[PDB]
């Protein structure tokens, strides 16, 4: 539906097979001051850096997006992670970046600072995470995808990795970004499509510590920027249509080596016990809004947990907590947190969960360290 | 008329032409709790499997997918049958599989499990099947693709492998999947445009045993997956349009080495024979619904037998069972049944054949064995 | 126009672009109950065959294409001429078949059968045909294409061999459709947009005894196949629009041994004279209607004969017979047929011309031989 | 959405304004051989008709109205209950009648015949009928008349009763009917919309004996004409759209003098009770394909009886004889038999009303009598 | 479909309805060299006419409507029969006329002139006509008005005096019509919707002798001034679409005073027995092509007679002449010549019918008279 998507394609393809020369396009890529929005833009290099720490630190406004006041607008991007661009090619690159202020503290939203600490932390336990992410393709004008115009499709059902022209909506968006994923070098795990038509999922890991966030993030973008070329919107939120159409959530898969080795389901067991006790510190780390996003979603119905109640069982799609049917029958492995929204950080979700299960916290707000 | 198939195709063309590293795609293929659906999902894997015993075991919410009720919902996937992928190109792979509840019993729709059985119980006289799978083109308002507006086109006569505009409707759909067959390695025997406008066949064969049922439901997915590409459904409904306008059937072949060898017509003959005997519960085998949908279909007229009665002939277009003029003069060869729906499920079609025409069985019911 | 037309081509051309394997298809082709309408359909085969006699026998239900009644309607297709496949490419093979019935006998529209004798009778003056193929592309509405709706383009005049948009319409079919028979290996001689406009010409040529129809047909079918890819129609009505239109013939060429060398001009003159004799017979060899069609072709006006007046001259462009101008200096080449129409069967067409000139047969029907 | 109903209706008007003069239009109405649909035609007259019996008996072919066999196919129209022709105006009439073949013996579908008869062996008792009659506006593709493009509007609920662009789907044809009827003299107690969007209803009633049929019959054929003129179709189906979506019937209320009259509320539940002996024999009287249509509405869910069990109660919403809550309270009134289909034909309905209830049969055939 | 009916024609309604003083507008209209086509012309005149023998004589250039050669071109306009104009109202009146050449000789389609004559010879036996006439509603594009797109309306049955926006296609035309006739004077009986979809009938009569011609034809006129304003065209081919669908015709009721009086029936047979005996000759006068129209309708099949073959019989659909059963029954009336083409000209088949039935004729041509 986008006008940009209607422009010639052919056009951009001529130019874009245009042998670039020794000068080389990075893209850098940061969070927003909602804490949901990516930005970024292009610089342009004289040759191929062979890794991030080869990137020039840069700077942008800040009071362009969301994040500060009149007089020191200005903040700065710090290179995080390297990918390649499969938007551009080899040579180009995606630049994951840190976000600080002007006095080269910390952006509100910077919330990967914080979290790659707390990873350095417990490194020896090597902690791996999986997450789910979910959304839901649109057409610019906020209706669904290939929804009837004003209206809905036929009810939930058919949809669940469907496969035909009436039952899955916007595949191309899917297969693309799949790519994309892989040549950049993002841990794409698998995909499908989702109960809601026009509602996808793709699975990124396993990712050690820091990792995790920095690869679900640019994934999304990678989506984003899909998305843009094809004309349609990705949106992140957990129930982008009211009632009997299913919400979408990032459920999170948490292992350490000792859950993963021989009877681990002990200490998987051990750590649900530390999480029963801190749901609502979970809660408020789950999505940008501290709970009010999700609440829209986790209702009881439509196979989600109460906001409201911690629950945990062996192969429990309604609880808080799954254990892996097979996860309780070889005594090891992960379990899976199924509370965090679609749109939650992954940096503020994986923290949370080393916090509580590795570091033990209780109360209202985390410790500070050394 | 999909909308996803007016989607920017050039786009995902880019995107799909990226090199795509070390990392490998399986697309998990499986039948629906409707025994007619076919659902998939995608998950990477660290290098190309060798063969169908290289590759996991999965799982996915059978409740999604009319197959389960609510605690134990979660269901399980078991590779069988492996083919290339024509929709992502080598080193990329197709994974057929059965499925499981999670108490690891089979699905009330896998009725490959109790096939592959039978059919082991016979490999001695090698049974070859053929199938020749019609299906019709449709639009996503339900109207036959390339008919006119709440309209029909003129009478069938000119269609039936027909060339030219006015002629042939979709045959893009037919020329690309025949291809994606090929390069999948799925044994496509060849194809035509059929009586009514629109509609089309392709037959699969010869297949040794469970491979028959393998090979048709990975042709099927294939054909749904092209015929979202292009925007259309396809349709495997045995009567699409009420009226002067032909039903889709799926003319079954079937030969045992017995048959196949010199006067092997005997034993053809002596098939037919049991075969006469069991036409009730035959039909009972032939589509999803008991027979309720092939009704539709068997009326006598436009060539087909009615669905209350058996008959037999040599090139006898209207019977239940015809053999083959040349198969009559050579005195060898195969016979056809001309009674299975289009919707059938191959499994349930080659499983009853065998049944009836080799252990002889008689009754309302199939014998249990070791 | 077509809706086939509007899917998107970039997809096919997708997957056509997969390599193939071992396997090979090959389309096989026919002829109508109605003597003007092809049929065709596609096998697979285990490799490549290296020539026409290579290529299994095959049947159709001859029911579904005018070609029988009820209870023996099956059909039988012999390989008569193999090309390469122009829309499959190599290895891929186009089959031209001649039919026979349940009896195998010809078929009523098989006039291949008979005139392949009368050539062989013949062989040792090494007759040679071209035939000049016209012919009007339509839109699926059956209006001529690129023609105003509802209404006329200016008058005739400017479009006979023209260049430019309002000139020459739908040129691309014409190209491609050139380039499809050089790649199969067929005879195309050349080509010319006609004097209404969308009417345009290929020339096939010289060919030898049974060649001429075998590579007229099959030139046909490749048209047929490219318009369909394009969404039009080609016709080979005589007369596609009453009035001051032209109409569409298939000026046949026409020489032996004897008068192809030197002052051969004799012999022309006598086969000439035969022809004088048997103007009748002709034109009701000259039409699957026994001449109702070219009725309306043939009228003396717009440079054409008229149907019941036999006529010959050195380069007269109104008369039933034209030497060439320079076939008349010279004393030795060819004469053209101007009669038949641009929808005759060229079998029917080549033989009587055979008949009448080389076994000087004469009365109302054609002497059957040894 | 009909091409008629887009062509310029002003253009009508004018002409339909011209003083029309002494003479008089006539359009005679009748029943179809399927039982459900009307035709019509119209002569002039040189006069206005100052009641049915001054209208002449007619005929019309049969053979073209699923009435009638070859050779004897005229068939015969005699006028039983003439209206004032909304369409025309004054003095222009609508004339009713019954179907005779020629043999002068009453048509299959000519229910009339029998049903006046039966009536005039109880007028004593005053028998009085009132009909429910519900149906849902479609467009010309079949689909409900402005509901989303191959979609569902959101779920039923705001619909029933409902005012505002986004609630009531066509209310023109309700107002302009109404009128209509008014106009024609036809008894229309009211009307709503109902529970499914574009779904409406209205009341014919009290209307005695045969009246009831002859009214409800008028004023179907008005609402098609109407509909006509608006460009969509009204459906009699009893279940137009599959699934969560309200069905459409013909409620029909009764009462006899007696049951009017003090403490008639006795010989309603002895008419009940004589009722509930007979539910097959009334299903099969209560739509004309003998109650397969209705069994795709008598579901028991969505507020209606399940089609294989009686049952009564008062006030009871989901039964098959509804007491009205009032009725109960003052002992007297009359009952509402929920069973029959939206298409029924009255005049069956209204026949086997008197039958079990006043003449007391029982059996599984109506008697016969003098 | 057509451009000036998109024309605003609210824009002519308010000139419309200027007040148009003393002044009076006469349309005469006559009958082109086709003898099928209509043509007209204005002229003012100083007062309304109080009769046909008022109005002036007139011109027009022959050449100019196919019926005249260059240098004595011009033509004469005789009043034959005046109407009250329904297009501009009273006083306006529209003015059926006879065509006569410069030297005062009838046209070669003023058949007009010798049929006067012929029914003056006979208005003794005052004999009586009735016409109904069939014609189909096409779109600009000469497709039948609300058919779909380049393709078929379902099968014929359901639109023989159908009602509803599914049945009945352009009523509106036929509605304005009838009105228009009934205004202007015409002796209109009524109308029908035929069997074929956007297919109309009309009958005209009793008329007496002359009378008929004038008024079909005037009739006729209206039709195509009322489908003009509309937008359609009205077509009196006999056979619009060939196949499966309804030719349409011209039926012809006769009667002379002596049939219509008691014991008639034995003259009737009398008629019919000189009918038989010259069937070739009436076949002649029953289309304005001898013959050669009628020959695509008088088939055998779908209720027609074969143009071959003459044959009677009481209520036969299928026969060359009807005896209505009522006029059977009753032994006098009048009998239906069914022969006649939908496009025939009625002063044509009158003639015809009163020369061979009252002038008991014979021979090929017409005997010349006093
Ligand atoms: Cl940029
Ligand atoms: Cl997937
Ligand atoms: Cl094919
Ligand atoms: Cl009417
Ligand atoms: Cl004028
Ligand atoms: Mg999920
Ligand atoms: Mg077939
Ligand atoms: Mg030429
Ligand atoms: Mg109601
Ligand atoms: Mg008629």
């Amino acid at each position: 539906t986008s006008a940009s998507s209607h422009l010639n394609k052919g056009i951009k393809q001529v130019y874009m097979s245009l042998p670039q020369g020794e000068k080389v396009q990075a893209m850098y890529i940061w969070i927003d001051g909602t804490g949901e929005g990516l930005r970024c833009k292009t610089r342009t290099l004289d040759s191929e850096p062979k890794g991030v720490e080869e990137l020039p630190e840069w700077n942008f406004d800040g009071s362009s997006t969301f994040q500060s006041e009149g007089s020191n607008s200005d903040m700065y991007l710090v290179p995080a992670a390297m990918f390649r661009d499969p938007f551009r090619k080899d040579p180009n690159k995606l630049v994951f970046c840190e976000v600080f202020k002007y006095n080269r503290k910390p952006a509100e939203t910077n919330l990967r600072h914080t979290c790659k600490r707390i990873m350095d932390m417990v490194s020896n336990q090597h902690p791996w995470f999986g997450m789910e992410q979910e959304y839901t393709l649109m057409g610019t004008d906020g209706h669904p995808f290939g929804w009837p115009s004003n209206g809905f499709p036929g009810p939930q059902g058919p949809y669940y990795c469907g496969v035909g022209a009436d039952k899955a909506y916007g595949r191309d968006i899917v297969e693309a970004h799949y790519r994309a994923c892989l040549y950049a070098g993002i841990k794409i795990a698998g995909t499908n499509a989702e109960v809601m038509p026009a509602q996808w999922e793709f699975q990124i890991g396993p990712c050690e510590g820091i990792d995790m966030g920095d690869h679900l993030w640019v994934a999304r973008f990678i989506l984003h920027r899909v998305c843009e070329d094809f004309g349609v919107i990705a949106t992140f939120d957990p129930k982008p249509i009211p009632g009997n159409w299913n919400g979408a959530g990032c459920h999170t898969n948490f292992s350490t080596k000792a859950m993963r080795e021989e009877n681990g389901l002990k200490y998987i067991e051990e750590s649900i016990e530390k999480l029963s006790k801190r749901h609502q510190y979970h809660i408020r780390a789950y999505d940008p809004k501290g709970g009010l996003d999700n609440a829209r979603r986790l209702t009881g119905f439509h196979e989600t947990s109460n906001i409201n109640d911690f629950s945990a069982g062996v192969a429990n799609r309604g609880a808080s907590i799954r254990i892996p049917r097979t996860v309780g029958q070889e005594k090891k492995g992960y379990f899976e947190d199924r509370r965090p929204s679609a749109n939650c950080d992954p940096f503020s979700v994986t923290e949370a969960l080393i916090r509580t299960c590795l570091l033990n916290e209780t109360g209202d707000e985390p410790f500070q360290y050394k």
